[PDB]
Formats: C-alpha cells, structure tokens, sequence
RNA sequence: GACCUCGUGGCGCAAUGGUAGCGCGUCUGACUCCAGAUCAGAAGGUUGCGUGUUCGAAUCACGUCGGGGUCACCA
RNA sequence: GACCUCGUGGCGCAAUGGUAGCGCGUCUGACUCCAGAUCAGAAGGUUGCGUGUUCGAAUCACGUCGGGGUCACCA
C-alpha cells in the first residue's frame, strides 16, 4: 500500500493515536467513529487545541468541501462526509460544506452553469449524509461569492499573502497555468476563517475552525495555517483521512469518469454485485487451495478495505479479517460479505437522498444564522 | 514632451481625428467637449463602432474607474470623470463606476477598511462632478463583489481566460508576485461586460461598453478585449487620454504623497496661488527680456498645460497661447491667468462635494435598476 | 513545519582610528518676470524587536516579528 | 493588434510503395474460488474547420476557430 506514516512526517501533521482517540470519547460522551478506531482518519494537526477549546466551552465550527466535477459520485466521496456529519453530531458544532463549482469550472472542461447544477446536485448526496439542516450551511462559491460581505474580503486578504512561488510550490503551478487556477487556493482557504459567515458567525473572527479532509488536501491547509497567523485569523485545525480505494486497487486512480472505478451512489443492487466481483481487487491467491494454505492478503485486498469503511460491527469485521487472512474464507465469499453490506447501504443512500427536495437543498444552501452560532 | 502618436501606433490603438470628434458631434447635436477638440482624449478603440451602434438606437453604456490610493484627490484624478461626466450628459447612457480598493488593498501599504473608506471618500469627489444618481452607480470591489450575482461570476470566466504569462507580459509581474496582483487585472475587465451588473442590465451580455480612460490604463483593456471573444462578449471600446502633467513638468511622476506635486481638490484659493508660482515648471524664457524676443514654450509650460484642460473659452485660450507663446505675455502672468480659472474652480468642486450626504453617496453606491437600463 | 536570506536616515543602497555617500528627495539664501539649471549651505528618530557574547557591535549567538526564497510534478 | 507554435484513434504521442505503434485504455475467450499477472484475439468517427495548390496530402498556401508562447520593467 501506502506510506501514510511516512506521508505524516513528510507533510509535518500528527498521528492520530490512542491518546488522542480516547480524549475524543471522553470529550464527547461518545465511542469514537470506526474511521477513528480502524485508521481510516490517521492524521491531524491541533486537534488536541480543539479538544483542550471544546472541553472548555469554547466555539469551533467544521468545514469540509466538496468539488464537484460531476454529478456521479462515488462511495468514496462519502467518506469525510459520513465523518464530518458523525462530528456534527458528537460535538454539535456548527459545519460548513464548500463547493468548489468555481474550481471545477477552472480545471474541469466545464462551463459556470454545469459547474453550479454539479454543486447543487451533490448537495443533494451531502444532504442525504444527514447534516442537521439547522446548523450546517452548504454553499457554492459562485454563489456564495457574490453573496457575502466576508468572504471576498479574506479570500483578498488571504492573497496578498500568498505569492506565486508559494503556490508554485505547494501545488506546482507554472506560468502556463490560468490566474484563475493560481489564485484558487486562497478561495478553498477562506471558509476556514469564521468571518467568511459573517451571517452565521457575527462578525467574529477567532472561532477555531476544525477542517476533516482527505490527505490530499492538506497542501490547501498548511498554506492557510501559513497565512493565518500573518492575517491575525487562528489557523485551521485537520483531520486527515486516507484515500478510498479504487476498485483496482489502493495504488490505482479512480474517478466519476470509469463507472467500474468504484460503487457509484447511483448504482444498483445488481451494479454493486457485478462491479464487486467483477473489478474489486483481491489479495486472495490465485487457486482456492493456494488460498487455504497462504490466507489472504488483506492489506490489499480492495474488498476488505472496503468493508473496513463500512462494516460497522467491529467484531464482525475482525471475523471477516480472521477467517479471510488464515484461507478459512475465500475471496468470494469475502466479497459476498461485501455486497450484503453495500447493496442495503447504496440503497439507504438513495432513499433518503430522494426526500431531498428543491426547497430543502434550497435551504441547506441559504446564507442564515444557525443554531449553534 | 511625450510621443502620444508613437504611443498610439506602439498600442495598436487609433487616433482620435477631426471625422471622428465630427462624428461625435453629429451624433449628439452637442459640441464636442474641449478635451476632445484640445486633444486632452486623443486615443481610442472603436468608437466609430459605439457611435454606429448609437446612431443605429442600440445601447451602450459607459465604464471607468479610479484606484482609491488615499483620501486625498488632485485635479488630475477629475480629467477622465469630467470627460465622462460629459459623455452621460451628451449620449445620455448609463454609467459604471469602479472603485479599485481592493486593489490599492493589494498594492498599498493599506487596511481593508482604509482602502473601502477611501473608495467611498473619493467617491464624493466624483459624485461631486455631476453626475447622475438616476443613471449611474459607483461601486467599491470590496463590496460589490459580495453582493453581485454577475461579477465574480466574469472574474472567473476572464480568469480562465488569461494565463500568469500574458499578465507576466502584460504588467510585468513576477512569480514573486501576491497571487492577488497577479488576478486581480480580470476584477478590472469585468465590468467591461454588462452581465457583471445583473440588477441594472438584466442578465444581458451583449451591451455594447465604451471604457474612458488615461492611456496607462489601456493594458487592463487590451487584456480585455482580448478575451472578451473568447467569452462570448464583445470587447469595450476605449477613449484615451493623456497624463495630466505633473507641476513639476510633463515628464516627471506627481502622487497623492507629494502635496506640491498637483493641485489636490482640498487646496485653499491661497495654496492653488501658491503652488502654481511656486511649483507649476515653466516654458518661459529665464529672463523677462529673453522672453519678449524668443516668446515662451507652451508645449513644455506646466501652466498653459493646465489652462488647456480647464480654460473652456477656446478663444481666451488662443490669446494666451498667442501671447505667452509670442513673448507679449511673461509667464507671470500666465500663471496669473491659471490661477484665476482654477480658484474658482476648486472652489466650486468643494462646495459642491460638500452638498454630499452620506445617504446620496450610500444610494449611487447601491446596486440598482438604472433610469436608462 | 524545517531551512535559507534580507529587514537603513522620507524612499534606494554602503563591513569603525580622517570627511557613515548620496541613486532620489526635502529645506533655506542667491540669481530669474515664475518654475527649472546652477551656486551656497541647513535639517531629518540611529540599530524591526527582546535577551545575551566582547574592551566595542548594525556587522556574532539565541529567541521573536515581517518581506522574500526553498523542500519525493502533484491535489 | 502583430508574429510564432500546436491542434490524433477514449486520452498521450509518431513525415505514405510491406505490418499508421501503442506510453495508457477499452472489449471478448481461456485459466483462477474472485480480482490481478499471463495467453489468445475483437472493436473504436480518420484530417479543428473552410477554400485552395498537386498526379497524391494530416505533412503546402490563404482564411478561420481554439490551446500555448512572444513584443521600449511598467500602470
Ligand atoms: N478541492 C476539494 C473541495 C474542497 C473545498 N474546500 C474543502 C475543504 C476540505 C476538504 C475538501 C474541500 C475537492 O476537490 O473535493
Ligand atoms: N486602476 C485604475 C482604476 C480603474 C478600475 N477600473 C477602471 C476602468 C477605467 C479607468 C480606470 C479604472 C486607477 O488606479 O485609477
């Protein structure tokens, strides 16, 4: 697979241990999430800042985003949705959800409207994650943009303090590239500054703000935790999560563009046995006997992976990791468990995602005051 | 001085010859302003193009700008909004008016709200020049842009658009850069597209713009007009005008910081007097005797420069450049006649920059339909 | 996060015993119808801060703030 | 505005008489508990457009659209 450990000390964040694990269950009354307990979110920088605030009755707020480059969306775009919701909950803090139609629009061959309709459209996904309708706020930067008295200002703020080589750097533009792209960083850095809701957060502008993402979002933040301080704005604390598996494999790229990549949130029962069986990437050996005597390789064994994502039961899920890794179950009925697990869950997914109505995205996406400000 | 027609010819735009200040004239059943029969406005870009679609009933309306550097205003700075103010009253179109402060923001040494507090300050020297509230809005980037459905909306598309290169040639900028000065010339292009005001041109993108402005400022529309096809938008149509000279002579550079630099619209009757004789350069002979014989040079004359942007009277104007020019009139009392003309002038701007209520000035800087749409 | 580099008289820049210079400026007097050139002089908060090392420090160390640059192509 | 450069089979790239290649992919059959490796083959709108120059053109000229680059430091 991959380094993540490496990948930590690389970027310079902290391993999310057993330490920390526990002070968020004694911080919440609560068992900490599976992502938690099993790895999945392995990464953070001052997440004990935020626990020290919270256990303190001091505010902060979650942001996360999403970029929507189309209207499929996979199974792994839910994860640090299904996290960030599970922290809504847990602290009942207030969440901000980004969608960066606006960077879609400036990377993707896409034009503002289909980038906007892409927005709302997987609104209507984050939604049915379950996010308390009083206290999140989904937005789209180009409507948010326009509609905002603080937004703009920081995302101002927040670029006379990042110079080209920096972006150059972090994310390795090149003067080939479109002052769009270039500048686009401080647009996804801007949520993570309270003020930027001047409509939620009164104007306030030292409210810690807590950023669950995937790893590879992270270049976005350390700029920001860089700016911040130059800025007089608190930086942001992360959460970090690995990347979802390709259905080819941990190693191999997936994307809304190969259906067989990985389980779309659209697909159906049948789509979700066939894609399983038919592309999940195993680590069982070759011949059913080879297997028996070897085991499985569950490291890279996509399906495992996956149910490591979502088979909730723990002991369930060490059963499966047991009986998969000693040959005592084969590969098929590995990714027999799989599917059971998958198919009621896509389809939970698109039940509720279809009592997502206009008036309700609608909502979700209008600039207000939120319950916990 | 400077070679304005080899800067014409460098630019690629056109001169503004006699058919063309005719056609103004026929097409407006109004004199041509002096700035235009003076040559003051001696460049543009399309203008037989605008007056077509003019004389042919189609609209068109008008754009400039100003860069709120600080509070302080000198004559100078009112050239392009006298011209303007004039071109509302004779087409009788509605105007645009932009304050940069974001982009002094980005380039001064200045705090967001120094920079929108000069936005709105300098805002009632402009309103102060007459023009009106029914069809024109000023409007600071700052807050327009979080409060516009349109713009930001353009700055994206005109970021696609234009790549770090082309404004690295362009401007001259480097990768040592703010990644806010490198963008920010699309901020500028965007209400060059009438879509940008959605609230006053109703969702339309085919309005027909004419930008007047100081030839510096033609890059930004050169950029422009670049990608406006590229956008589907029509490109703005440009009125140059030279640079207002400094007191110290055409060549050298005058700035808000150096008091003796201009005339500022704060001087007193007593400090116009006295900058003038003690600080507007001279094409008069060094003795008053050398001066009878060789008559004085009024193409270097900081003094006539002047009279010839605010002496209206083309004939006074003629006596003066006959006299002074002949040697029958000593640069005293030139200068003499400069003062005369802008003592009372000055003074009319403060008294009626001071009949500016903060609610007049809240109402030209709020988005809305305009009289003429 | 780490490291590197710079941070000056109003701005742009200079490694002590004589006169620490003005690119550029400001200011006063003279000459000129005026402005400028010129000539004659005058003035301006010196070292980002905080400790410390030496007889002495802007020139050194530590810490700190700020500008800039830099780290397994890429979000 | 001018000039330069590129523009391909789903993407990344190649200057005719034999077999226009696959970096990479897609797809079918076989073998495997499944996926993958492997083996065996199948398919895909070829030249951005529009004219034109030659016996023939993707390889030339003109025009055009689009990506990229470039022109008296600087708005
Ligand atoms: N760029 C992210 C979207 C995003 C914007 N802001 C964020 C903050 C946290 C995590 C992701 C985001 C994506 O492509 O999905
Ligand atoms: N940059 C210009 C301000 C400006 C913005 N948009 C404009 C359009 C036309 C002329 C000037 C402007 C200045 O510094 O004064």
């Amino acid at each position: 697979g991959i380094d993540y450990d490496k990948l930590i000390v690389r970027f310079g964040s902290s391993k999310i241990d057993k330490e920390l694990i526990n002070r968020i269950e004694r911080a919440t009354g609560q068992r900490p999430h599976h992502f938690l307990r099993r790895g999945i979110f392995f990464s953070h920088r001052d997440m004990n800042q935020v626990l020290d605030a919270y256990e303190n009755k001091k505010p902060f707020y979650l942001y996360t985003g999403r970029g929507p480059s189309s209207e499929a969306m996979h199974v792994g775009h839910l994860i640090p949705f299904i996290f960030t919701k599970w922290l809504q909950d847990v602290f009942n803090v207030p969440l901000v959800i980004q969608m960066t139609d606006d960077e879609k629009y400036l990377w993707k061959d896409l034009t503002l409207d289909q980038a906007y309709s892409y927005a709302v459209e997987n609104a209507k996904d984050i939604i049915a994650c379950g996010f308390d309708i009083n206290k999140t706020f989904i937005f789209s930067d180009l409507d948010y943009m326009g509609m905002s008295s603080g937004f703009y200002k920081n995302v101002v703020k927040i670029q006379k303090h990042v110079t080209f080589n920096q972006v150059k750097g972090i994310f390795g533009f090149t003067d080939s590239d479109c002052i769009g792209k270039i500048s686009f960083p401080a647009i996804q850095a801007a949520p993570s500054f309270s003020n930027s809701f001047p409509q939620i957060f009164r104007d306030r502008t030292d409210i810690q703000c807590l950023i669950p993402c995937a790893i590879d979002q992270d270049p976005y933040f350390r700029m920001t935790r860089d700016v911040a301080p130059r800025i007089g704005y608190p930086k942001p604390a992360l959460l970090h999560s690995t990347f979802f598996p390709a259905l080819q494999g941990a190693q191999t790229k997936m994307s809304a563009s190969d259906p067989n990549s990985s389980i779309f949130l659209t697909d159906t029962a049948k789509q979700i046995k066939t894609k399983v069986n038919k592309h999940a990437f195993s680590g069982g050996r070759d011949t059913i006997e080879e297997h028996r005597q070897f085991g499985g390789n569950c490291d890279v064994d996509v399906s495992f992976m996956y149910l490591t994502f979502f088979l909730e039961d723990d002991d369930k899920l060490e059963q499966i990791r047991k009986d998969y890794t000693s040959g005592a179950m084969l590969t098929g009925e590995l990714k027999k468990a799989l599917i059971e697990v998958l198919q009621p869950l896509i389809a939970e997914h698109q039940a509720r995602r279809k009592e997502v109505t206009d008036e309700i995205v609608k909502e979700f996406m209008t600039p207000r005051k939120l319950s916990f400000d």
